[PDB]
């Protein structure tokens, strides 16, 4: 991916609390280790983001970088990518080695806007696999 | 690897402080990302583990399991293994994905146990690849 596809202007403080996986997609169809569920996002004082997820919870700290939407995790390098978010409804977030990306919603309220834009998204990376859940 | 190859009654307390790598070994020869120099533990006083240690300082927490030489790591399951150790001189710790270990020294003194006892570990597993520095 590029610098160009990440989010301007995040604010990572306003990404606090629970988030719900609605679809995911990845570069090879073996990577859903990866299949793993973002069920909350906790910003440090410090710019650093704790990640809580499902796989079992796991607690995972992605490190803030010189790119405000980029954050560094381990033996294995990951980059956490937040390409985009509007804070209050969606948070379209990529996991890279290479590539998984979710589809995050604040409620499983009836809305398409977060799955048309993680859609629009997905059209610019090369995907081998997509799921989406009820 | 098996738990009777782990060490009998480890207090993960005594571990705590520096430690050099004298020695790497590993299963497949493209593993030496494991390629990671343990410079510090520090157990908590919950039990769990952080390491310190160079690739740039990455700062790793293994945390407990129900094997007391055996701590979890992340999205890519690692664990690390005490094989052994004295406390005041050397410690024999193996990362898991499959298997790279470490021969750990309090101080790089002229004395050849660690060493010794690192090679009549490595015995019994089966690695592809050894190496040494000064």
């Amino acid at each position: 991916a590029s610098v160009t596809q990440t989010m301007k202007g995040l604010d990572i403080q306003k990404v606090a609390g629970t988030w719900y996986s609605l679809a995911m997609a990845a570069s090879d169809i073996s990577l859903l280790p990866l299949r793993v569920y973002v069920e909350e996002l906790k910003p440090t004082p410090e710019g650093d983001l704790e990640i809580l997820l499902q796989k079992a919870q796991k607690k995972i700290i992605a490190e803030k970088t010189k790119i405000p939407a980029v954050f560094k995790i381990a033996l294995n390098e990951n980059k956490v990518l937040v390409l985009d978010t509007d804070y209050k409804k969606y948070l379209l977030l990529c996991m890279e080695n290479s590539l998984a990306c979710q589809c995050l919603v604040r409620t499983p309220e009836v809305d398409d806007e977060a799955l048309e834009k993680f859609d629009k998204a997905l059209k610019a990376l090369p995907m081998h696999i997509r799921l989406s859940f009820n």
